[PDB]
């Protein structure tokens, strides 16, 4: 049985190991070593960073480059007998904040680096290639680039075209193609790229192509890069077109098993992914201290504006999404750091969650700033033009719904499916969160726990209507992961809150006012979605229609009707 | 009684007059000055003005700027005997829709000079001031720049602090002051200053000090500007500070009567407003091309990705988005053009609905497009860029909001209040849109009637329950603003589309499928919305807590609770 709440979720279970009680991973030793890297690594970022100039340089400054190797910020999860900082998933969530905060352009030149550049190394790396690369890779004297996107290939990785074909002697691979948009592309000496590969069958003998995962140096030749893309936004980052012509690969630096390359990249992206979410936890909270600012020192119609309604709902749901925000990604890197296996759905719902929220609270401070807020010094628009991007790569938030929505129903497919299998013979809900939530929040316990069975109960019915078609029911997918997202955020808050209350923290009360409020809204949500899924009969009209009207604009090539005048 | 549908709506009223048949307001000769004007305008968009080298030189290239004053650009709406094109609010509207769907910062320049700049002039001015400033404005000689917000003063236009002193001799006054944020304030050479002045009382002489509209030659002397903002978008719009230090301005520059000048700026605002709806509309057209453009020819998993749910429900949303705005702004043009007195709130909802869809339109261009819309050349970041200050600027769409909603109530309190007015003497719906609508839109026609009460019974049993204290009741008057605008959104196009249905146009069917689309969901935003206002026992649960939150934000300066590590 999967330990994971959100698989559960979809089954309508209530599956709760991995969210209560809110997580706590760290012991003494660590908590220390964490709060003397904590120091030194804000300083820097506040007296070394210039975030303003490197987006004006189009390039991380010189000094700050230098400082960050010599910070150790190149090798935070490399052990430290390779090395590295030796920091565990839930240390690196707390440092990522940091650089979210301040940095976005910085956080993703070095996320590139070791989020997703090198963690295969670390994750499926042999011993040798273990010791081999990861000293260099964790002093910053060799930085690394994840290169799977191609000019063809975003989304869907299995489609990549680079190809690497294998010697008769069997000691290398010769490696041909081209990557788009590759972050650090241009500064990297290392690069995990993923490449078609023949792949033989063991015990047919037949050959099939699949993707298999290479470490490839610079140094091995026949590899150029183009110049770095102008961009909207993390202008301080490197992104650039990356060449492979002719490129000789030992045969021992594949990197896992020949052909799962694709589970590679996956497992990469994956384990990455929570760092998304910690690093816009900090954005967010640097952002809410700009917008709390400014309404408390500005005047306006005799009062400061803090004083209005209209300002006071922002700023509450602004701090209610980073609270959401920030309790997902501390969630999941202590699932992680505890042996989770199942927390690719979690990891996923927290990257769609952290990136939109982010998105969302950044928009919502320029509102409050006015004018103000679309000028350039203040930094905020510079901030916003750096998330747009974070809804788009390492999983467009558009699959990673689909993903979120097919991986939920999964499970819950085969069990249904389960129902009618064997041959016939003929001839001879009770579920509640009691004890886990704390007393102060039984009631928003509750709302959770209907609002599971609600969700579960359309899961189910959507499963025996579309079988396995259900894969191209992409409206009601979208609609379906909504309500996952917002169940597992509910889910999250409670926890938080309630160890909070438990404990007598200092901001406890505070805390079960953001979940309250949080709770009522996102069971609303849940509520009316599910009824627009399961009982509305306009639903399939306006599916119909969205169809319909789309058809009609590609057909015309834009929008189809003139204005009012007809010309 | 009003003819505005707005005004009617929160009174539980179907006034109908200035929505239905939708209005057509142009004689044929019109038509056809229009058409050969439409040609060279589009003409020049496309083939001189670079929206690129614009943004990126932070000014409008000089051929264009030559270009434009030889092309009538910066007269339009200037009666021809004054040196103008003459055109009427519908074509003017027509002519603002290419500038919008080529070069928002051109636009804002453009209207900036005058849609508000000298429109004073034109709407208050006398025969001398008309004769003497509008020749040499309307062929861009003498730039023009409205000159209200201050430091200390935005959205409060009532707290500005520039004051005007008159002479003893009464021949002119003295201007001082600064003012913020001036587009064009760095170009013009005639400005609309709003300033505080003495007025004396008629009656009885008391002197109370009042605005007063002025305009003002930078030749007067005194005048100053400072350098140009840098800003997130519209870089080639100059925005500047103005310094009005010891200006002598003549008696006779005053524009309307001393004292009434916060009146004639709220209708100079008013006036120009649904000049943003349309340039709008033609910015979502121009970015829904592209859009449609991609989704055409991007594979991705096998097909092109227009055949995928999740994209053909984006591209629908668009078009509805782009034909609501689009249908607002020829409708309040039109209701201008034949000579309505009551349209601010129809116009106040077009500025709020159409730059919110214009915004959701282009980001959602982005996200269809992948990390190729992040990038700089397909030039959609820069349009959203240029986006960001129309939800700002020209009203916030906050107040706006709070204008919309509390105007609307107004003449419903009024009613409400004569009702317990008179002293004792001890002594002795049925409403329907049946013949307006189409028959083919009958369903959708009820669904807006429905709507329609739904909306009025809410506002007058706040309005029994707040009386003029609902006037702070800023959660409540945000949500019944957004009713109203879903509300006035539907009829626009119920008679938009129900027009073109009994015309027999090309695109009738494809409309109807707007129209119902739209209505279907509008329909359950009003419903669920007035439930929550009306009969939601959880709604003042939460207004408490947003006040408790944001205070408590306050309170701290920011986030009150740490990460979960809690350092
Ligand atoms: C600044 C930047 C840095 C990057 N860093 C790296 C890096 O270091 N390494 C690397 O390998 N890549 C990197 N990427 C690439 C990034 O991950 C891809 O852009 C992203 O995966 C999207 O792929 P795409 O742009 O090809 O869009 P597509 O996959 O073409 O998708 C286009 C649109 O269609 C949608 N869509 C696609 N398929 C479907 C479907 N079946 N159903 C419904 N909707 C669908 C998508 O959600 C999207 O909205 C970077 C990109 C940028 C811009
Ligand atoms: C590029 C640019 C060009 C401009 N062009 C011109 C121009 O040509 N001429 C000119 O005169 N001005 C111009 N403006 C000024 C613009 O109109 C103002 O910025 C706008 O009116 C907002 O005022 P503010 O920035 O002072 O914000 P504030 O009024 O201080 O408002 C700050 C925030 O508080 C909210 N708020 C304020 N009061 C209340 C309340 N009572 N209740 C609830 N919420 C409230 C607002 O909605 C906003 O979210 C320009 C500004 C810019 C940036």
């Amino acid at each position: 049985q999967s330990m994971s709440f959100a698989v559960g979720m979809f089954k309508g279970q209530l599956t709760t190991d991995q969210v209560f009680p809110y997580p706590s991973v760290l012991n003494e030793e660590q908590t220390q070593f964490l709060k003397e890297l904590v120091e030194p690594v804000s300083r820097f970022f506040e007296e070394v960073n210039d975030p303003a100039k490197n987006d004006a340089l189009e390039m991380v400054e010189e000094t700050t480059w230098q400082g960050l190797k010599e910070l150790g910020a190149f090798g935070l999860q490399v052990p430290s007998e390779l090395g590295g900082v030796g920091l565990c998933n839930t240390q690196y969530a707390r440092l990522v904040e940091i650089v979210g905060m301040h940095d976005l352009g910085v956080g993703i030149t070095l996320g590139a680096h070791q989020s997703i550049g090198f963690k295969g190394i670390l994750l499926f790396g042999t011993k040798a290639q273990k010791e081999k690369y990861l000293p260099k890779l964790a002093s910053g004297e060799t930085v690394a680039a994840f290169c799977l996107t191609e000019p063809s290939s975003g989304s869907d990785a299995a489609s990549i075209r680079t190809s690497a074909v294998p010697s008769p002697c069997g000691k290398y691979y010769t490696l041909n193609g081209s990557k788009l948009w590759i972050s650090n592309g241009g500064l990297a000496d290392i690069f995990t790229v993923f490449a078609k590969t023949p792949v033989t069958d063991p015990a047919t003998g037949a050959v099939k192509e699949k993707i298999t995962a290479f470490v490839v140096e610079r140094g091995f030749g026949g590899i150029t890069h183009g110049p770095p893309e102008k961009k909207m936004g993390i202008k301080a980052s490197n992104t650039a077109e990356v060449f492979f012509d002719g490129v000789r690969v030992p045969s021992e630096n594949v990197l896992g098993e020949v052909g799962s390359g694709f589970k590679v990249a996956m497992h990469i992206l994956n384990n990455g992914r929570f760092g998304m979410a910690a690093a816009l936890a900090g954005t967010m909270r640097g952002i809410i201290a700009k917008a709390v600012d400014h309404a408390t020192n500005r005047t306006q119609f005799g009062e400061k504006i803090h004083n209005f309604g209209l300002i006071q709902e922002k700023l509450a749901r602004m701090v209610m999404l980073q609270y959401v925000t920030e309790s997902m990604a501390y969630m999941v890197s202590a699932n992680m750091d505890q042996g989770a296996t199942d927390f690719q759905i979690e990891a996923a719902i927290s990257k769609i969650f952290g990136s939109e929220a982010a998105w969302k609270v950044t928009d919502e401070c320029i509102q409050i700033m006015g004018g103000m807020g679309f000028m350039k010094e203040p930094g905020v628009e510079r901030v916003l033009r750096d998330l747009r991007i974070f809804r788009i790569f390492e999983g467009t938030n558009d699959i990673l719904r689909l993903f979120v929505a097919l991986q939920g129903c999964m499970d819950k497919g085969k069990e249904l499916s389960g129902l009618g299998s064997a041959l016939k013979n003929p001839f001879g809900s009770g579920l509640s969160l009691s004890g886990l939530v704390h007393p102060e929040l039984s009631r928003s316990g509750e709302l959770a726990v209907r609002a599971l069975e609600q969700f579960a109960t359309v899961v189910e019915a959507k499963l025996i209507k579309h079988k396995k078609g259900i894969v191209n029911e992409q409206f009601l997918l979208q609609r379906l992961a909504d309500g996952a997202i917002d169940l597992y955020a509910m889910v999250v808050v409670l926890s938080r809150a309630s160890r909070s209350l438990s404990e007598g923290h200092p901001t406890a009360q505070h805390e079960k006012m953001l979940c309250d409020t949080w709770c009522i809204e996102a069971a609303a949500r849940i509520r009316e979605g599910m009824a627009a899924l399961q009982s509305d009969p306009w639903q399939q009209e306006l599916y119909r229609n969205f169809k319909s009207i789309s058809k009609a604009l590609v057909e015309r090539g834009g929008v189809v009707t003139s204005n009012p005048l007809g010309f």
